[PDB]
């Protein structure tokens, strides 16, 4: 019928709720962070749709997955097979570019293949072919009486084509296509798979279709060109647990007479030039004690630092020492295939004067107005019809979802979470389905507000195309134009999990025990700073960053307050705060080896002594890592386990509780406690190890209590539960004071880091750096922090970032939700409109200054906010 | 929107056709075989529906099915996610039971783990584990100033305690002291002298035997936690059958009457005759019954004298403490792990009940665990009849009922949905491998109709296949039922009823092959009927259509006499088959016709006549088998398992079809013979697939897929072979040519035309002849089985037995084949037919109608004799709706032939 009706849903904190869906609809699930959207939404409702068809592909499919765990639920009639988009489901694993992903360089495969007309590269004209039927009309067209030879001797009149398409015949059958005239050169036929990559029937031979070779760096190699090489100046060659590289080093050294103590920077050119490439066949003298102890000397004619390294990552067959060599270098654009990735013959084939290659390394909007002004003849435009309004589509629903600055040729595994989900989500817009039911999670995660009217649009002309939406969203803008809106559970884990309001957004909105509707109305929200932090003369100061769409940036960033990088998504704001920023003080300050962004300097380094980079990468790649061993509670909630008197007596101590070491931990599974099922055309699935049923040790180790509960089950507690378990212990309580505070409160200890949301794993780092002793000298940088939270958990998780700043530190965030950016002191606003022509300080200062730039779009959108929450502050003041 | 359009299709033979198909309505594709039905339904538009869903459920599986082949098509929209429900996709793979493939299986586990009473075998009383909290209020439950002195398992004395009113404090704690001391179990002396005792897990009160916990998996035979130890969850053990071992219990043992030991053996009969003193020249029925025990069970370690003659001749003495003829036999199969020596040995067993878990394959206490009084693996041994009834009349608590609801509705309604498909006679312990066809898709369209999906897009194959045209109400019934669910049917049918009862209804193509690829007409079955340019129509309309023969074939006095057949659902039935005439034998679904036809009287007749070694089905005797010298059974089975084998390769033209290339001027110069051109010798086939053509692609969840060798592009030949050509045109591509201008292609060789004619006779011609057997249709097979047969030298003494010849083809095709069955009646051979297809039925000359209703209200004779004969019988369901078609086309003929 013309609804999806959920009957008894206990999902993880659902308490055997019934919910109804309308149909067809845009529907809109919100509520606090942890109140069970996903749980219903994804592993109720998806995961049902997705079960139930994909179980009908077979009679093997239903056995593999019938004795699988289904999700909690009584039933749920009126379901369509369903499709999620969210950021899991993405490919992140290289050779896979966006044209390949969203399934455009398969339609460009085929167009050259069909219309291509392949030019010689010596002689630049077109080789053609035709049969015998096209030669003959073209030969017939010439004057009457003119005496040709075939190589037989014929006199062109009228009736003479009985001949001429006989002599030819002969011919072609006595002498033997896509061939040059003058030198022979040809490619028989022009099929798709010649402009494959991934296919070596038309992939380039030197590099495998991967377009980029990769050498040495001299950057990596020597991080700090400051640094003494006596403690190891130079990266390759530093003890590892075995010193042979370090010795011959100063066999190097004591031979030209290079200072051991001496910075890098103050250096001869010469000095260094020996040392990096070598003494040019001249012997050095070279003794060395072996890990033995005994001495082994030598006459070798030194190849230097780099041509070792060169030469060592090249000779080996490991896929283990390769990776210690590719640390110290970077990627190069193939010399063959110019980095285009195919054969020389396969770049041969042109559409509109350009390559294969060269149409993929267009942006989208570069390629979307290159097939605009396409001119084509009627034969090629009559073939191609629906193959270039294929390619015309595609590139128009990218345009829409926001990510028209990115390139066809661009890397998947170099994508951002809202990148890849948006990818994703234009890809599917392109399969034209009926009667699904898409299952959106946060859709507006790194857009724009400015671009977020056209991701309305296009969900609801998806939604218009006989579909349903359930969207994840915490949006304001997106929550009013829904057609219908779920709320979920008042408050989250054991408290949510309860549907508090549905209705269309009106009547949620005046709903007074719905925890959204009160800040959809306004009686509820987060208020505007009455005074800003003031900077002061604590300046960092990047100067000329030019890397990707950067125009020779120069910016200032003051210390001491919270900072706000804002600008549309592509932008340059990744390259100037992370690519530039980051890894530039970070090998200065932390000496890491992450190779920096094209730039010229950055000063006010003497400001600071430790920049974290607070990313929305995962905690650990493993069921091993959770909150617990991250912040190191668990490392010190073993000890208490040491002290009862279970423990004592059999002799246990803090290695029987542990989790890796084989003292008391399941054997069956490890330690992992969940064993990993493959799943070879779905998404991975992780099953109970049926031996110790999950709980992550054998039968002889839980045994011990400490107030009841066993270290499976203190594990298993909340965050929350936990410090009100842990309230005496004065340590332990301090680091659950930070996971608390942070904004989880309603996750488990013992959770696997692998199922950690992108926003949860960051908070969870966040609550590492949380609680330390601050010298007012020290830098935060944090990606998009409220990705995944309600309006609300913005208020609580922006009172922990300002507890920062309060107390000397910086802390920078990327953000473009407009509530994060008006509460910022200071913020940058990046680059007017996206890609090419974007990468530009569009305004600078305070909220304000910025919020009256005209040419600003993040301005313009802040002003009514600013002017929206800064009447409700005055409406509050006078009642 | 409100329809699913299709732009430019050209699948195999469509011509680049546009098609318009209402959304959410019960659309039935239709017209001649071979015309391009499954080319669209199947091939094109369910092909696209079920890729662009899956083709999204993650990456990887975005990059594997994207660089694969994607169907001929321009463009499809207003897709929906596709289901096919066919053969293609039924289970026939051991293990697998109709309640496993239908999940009602697993419902049965999820219901005994939750309310199964779990009963102690010795004890029969019903086993329980109690809670400290349920511990307490029953001993408080007792009157006052009762002692009782809680104790635990010699037996340690906890404490005394008097129960009064607030002693639950004590009375709780002790006990919790009392199950951890003992572990979960503690007795309790009530000093009145009533030792009751309970404890925490499953357990019985007066022999220790427990059972922990009810879980689903303690039921299942897929896992260690349920499954039968002695048979691994199998339920059949495979031994030797002593039925077998002697074909008839009176032939001569001195003309081999032992079948294993039939051309060493031989000599070793004479020597253990010899010493026992047991006759040569001996009808074993006369045979003292101890003669007969040592020679099949063995010595029992006494020395027998035995000397031989090698196969070289030398005489080699032994003294060997012989084995037996029966120990024998599982011996050699047990040690060999040779395919090949099993296969040889299996010939004389036969499978047997595993006596441990009585053929219910799990543990003995998951059979413990009972529900209605019965357990798991007796309710799964029902019929869904039977079980259908067990849960209507069975009884249960107000707990139970309440824990149990959800479940028992999904088993209600599963076995419902069975019986509207009409499988109601099969039970759920039955092998999934032994169902048919027809059952085996029903199954899975019963199955699917559970699964309450929603704007999914169904697409059906002839699913009236093997079923009586009573039961087709209620197919049409069901169909409509998941229509009207909100999903959309795209059903290829050949009944009238289904198109009649179809909402839209597409003809196809005029004509099969590359006469066909079009859309002929297409609207309700009302505009279609009414459309001269439809040749369904013409059929509908009354047009055109089958007639009814002026006299019908009068049994001569030749008759084969079965006797006393009892096999499955047989009530000691006993039929007379008329030869020299078309016999059909007809009957509702379960009645037992297969059984009858192939079960018992094919593999009776094959093993007299041609030393068959199959074990025929339980019957008393066959007479009138000197009538006839060969059996044929055109069964529809596949032709080859390999692309190796296609119609030419089967027929044999394919031999012949290389000795013309082999004997071409460019071979002669080159040296090639018929070998060079052979599809399977390394000679000249393409040694990138080994002469396949087409590599094999693993798909995990899905069923795997055929990609053409991209080295000789399909081709099946290297470079080199195929240069050499035949009236400008090679092998790769003579083996591409369909059988209609095949034929006419070879006109001048008169041995290579013959074949190729029987092809097209048969219904064939329309398709290729190096078409792999592995996709031709269960139908297709059969015919080109049948065009084998088509052409040889009759002598009137050979009965063809054919299996519902009329599976995938049109009414006018039926037309055709009738007339090639009927020429071999003329010709003085029997045809039999077990068919539901009245046209066929009305047709023949002779129908043995079987059992009235199906399962066990079956397997009788319920009428024989001639249509008419039996369409005046009313206890026949076949006359009861063969009796009006009688009547219409008898009046049809008299329309015609008054004007
Ligand atoms: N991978 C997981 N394993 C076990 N429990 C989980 C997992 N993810 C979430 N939960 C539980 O579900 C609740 C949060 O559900 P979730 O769907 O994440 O809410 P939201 O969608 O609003 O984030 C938490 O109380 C948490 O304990
Ligand atoms: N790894 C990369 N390779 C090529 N181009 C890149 C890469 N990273 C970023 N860019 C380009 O730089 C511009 C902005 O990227 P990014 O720093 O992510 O901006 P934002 O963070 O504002 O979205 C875009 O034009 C993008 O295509
Ligand atoms: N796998 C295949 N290989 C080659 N030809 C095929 C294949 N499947 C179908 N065809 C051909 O396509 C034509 C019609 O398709 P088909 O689906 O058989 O029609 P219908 O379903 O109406 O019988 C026939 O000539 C048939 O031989
Ligand atoms: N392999 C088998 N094992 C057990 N029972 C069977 C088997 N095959 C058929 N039966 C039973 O025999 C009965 C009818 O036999 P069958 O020959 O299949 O009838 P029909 O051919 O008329 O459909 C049914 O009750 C069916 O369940
Ligand atoms: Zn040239
Ligand atoms: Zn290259
Ligand atoms: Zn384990
Ligand atoms: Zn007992
Ligand atoms: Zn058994
Ligand atoms: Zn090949």
């Amino acid at each position: 019928m013309d609804k999806i009706i959920v009957k008894g849903a206990r999902a993880h904190n659902l308490k055997n709720i019934d919910v109804e869906i309308p149909r067809g609809k845009l529907v809109v699930l919100t509520g606090l962070s942890g109140s069970g959207k996903s749980s219903l939404a994804f592993d109720t409702i998806y995961a049902e749709g997705q079960r139930r068809y994909v179980e009908s592909l077979s009679a093997y499919a239903r056995q593999f997955l019938g004795q699988m765990e289904k999700p909690d639920v009584d039933a749920i009639e009126g379901l369509s097979p369903a499709i999620s988009i969210d950021q899991k489901t993405t490919s992140r694993n290289p050779r896979s570019t966006v044209g390949t992903v969203t399934e455009i360089y398969d339609y460009l495969r085929l167009l050259f293949a069909r219309i291509g007309r392949p030019i010689c590269p010596t002689h630049g004209i077109e080789i053609q072919s035709q049969t015998i039927e096209q030669m003959v009309d073209r030969l017939l067209s010439y004057p009457e009486r003119t005496k040709m030879q075939i190589l037989d001797r014929i006199i062109i009149k009228d009736g003479i084509a009985a001949r001429l398409a006989d002599s030819l015949e002969t011919a072609l059958k006595l002498a033997d296509k896509h061939a040059c005239p003058y030198c022979g050169f040809s490619i028989g036929e022009l099929e798709p798979r010649l402009f494959s990559f991934n296919s070596p029937f038309g992939a380039c031979p030197d590099c495998d279709g991967l377009g980029a070779k990769l050498e040495v760096d001299l950057d990596l190699v020597i991080p700090n060109d400051e640094l003494t090489l006596k403690e190891h100046a130079i990266a390759p060659w530093e003890p590892q647990s075995s010193q042979y590289y370090p010795q011959l080093l100063e066999a190097v050294c004591r031979h030209y007479g290079i200072p051991m103590d001496v910075p890098v920077k103050d250096l001869p050119k010469e000095q260094l030039d020996k040392i990096l490439y070598g003494s040019g066949g001249e012997p050095i003298y070279f003794r060395y004690t072996n890990d033995f102890g005994q001495v082994r000397e030598q006459y070798i004619a030194f190849e230097g630092v780099i041509p070792n390294v060169e030469r060592r990552y090249r000779e080996t067959s490991s896929d283990y020492i390769r990776e210690q060599m590719e640390k110290y270098m970077a990627e190069q654009p193939c010399p063959t295939c110019q980095g285009y990735r195919l054969k020389k013959e396969s770049l041969a084939v042109l559409v509109g004067g350009k390559h294969i290659g060269e149409v993929t390394a267009m942006s989208v909007t570069e390629a979307l107005a290159f097939f605009d002004g396409l001119e084509l003849t009627e034969k090629e435009a009559q073939i191609a019809r629906l193959i270039l309004r294929e390619i015309r589509d595609r590139l128009g629903f990218l345009q829409n979802v926001g990510l028209d600055y990115l390139t066809l040729s661009r890397s998947a595994g170099t994508l951002s979470g809202g990148e890849a989900q948006r990818i994703r989500l234009a890809t599917q817009i392109g399969s034209r389905l009926t009667g699904v039911l898409y299952v959106l999670d946060e859709p507006s995660i790194g857009l724009h507000q400015r671009d977020n009217d056209r991701l309305i649009a296009t969900l609801k002309s998806m939604r218009d195309l006989g579909n349903t939406l359930i969207v994840v969203e915490h949006d304001e803008d997106t929550m009013l134009a829904a057609d219908y809106l779920i709320d979920i559970g008042p408050g989250a884990g054991i408290h949510g999990g309860e549907v508090v309001a549905a209705g269309t957004p009106e009547e949620v909105m005046n709903d007074p025990n719905s925890l959204t509707g009160q800040y959809l109305s306004g009686k509820k929200f987060i208020p505007i700073p009455a005074e800003r932090r003031r900077p002061d003369g604590r300046w960092l100061e990047v100067v000329g960053a030019r890397e990707h769409n950067l125009k020779n940036v120069s910016v200032k960033i003051p210390l001491g307050t919270f900072v706000a990088v804002t600008g549309v998504s592509g932008s340059g704001k990744s390259t100037l705060v992370n690519e530039v920023l980051y890894k530039a003080l970070a090998q200065k300050l932390h000496r890491a080896k992450a190779k920096p962004g094209e730039h010229r300097d950055i000063r006010g380094l003497e400001h600071l002594d430790k920049v974290i980079d607070i990313d929305q990468s995962p905690i650990g790649r493993t069921p091993r890592s959770n909150p617990a061993t991250y912040t190191g509670v668990f490392d010190d909630i073993r000890d208490v386990f040491a002290s009862t008197n279970e423990a004592k007596v059999r002799g246990y101590k803090k290695g029987r509780f542990s989790f890796n070491v084989k003292g008391g931990r399941c054997e069956a599974c490890h330690g992992d406690g969940i064993i990993k099922i493959e799943m070879h055309f779905l998404p991975d699935v992780y099953v109970p190890c049926e031996v110790c049923h999950g709980k992550r040790y054998n039968r002889e180790t839980l045994e011990v209590t400490y107030k009841g509960k066993n270290i499976a089950e203190v594990l298993d507690m909340t965050v929350e539960d936990a410090l009100d378990f842990f309230a005496s212990i004065p340590k332990i309580k301090r680091k659950l004071e930070t996971l608390y505070d942070v904004g989880l409160g309603y996750m488990k200890l013992g959770q696997p880091a692998t199922t950690l949301s992108g926003g949860e794993a960051q908070r969870v780092k966040l609550a590492a750096e949380l609680h330390r002793r601050s010298n007012g000298r020290t830098l935060y940088i944090l990606d998009e922090p409220t990705t995944g939270l309600h309006v609300d958990d913005i208020a609580r998780l922006l009172d922990v970032l300002h507890r920062l700043v309060d107390n000397g530190d910086t802390v920078l965030v990327i953000e473009h939700n407009l509530d994060v950016i008006k509460t910022a002191d200071y913020i940058i606003d990046l680059g007017p409109e996206g890609g090419d022509r974007g990468g530009q300080i569009v305004a600078v200062g305070t909220p304000e200054e910025v919020a009256e730039v005209k040419e600003s779009h993040t301005g313009r959108y802040l002003k009514p906010i600013l002017e929206r929450d800064r009447a409700r502050m005055q409406a509050r003041y006078e009642a």
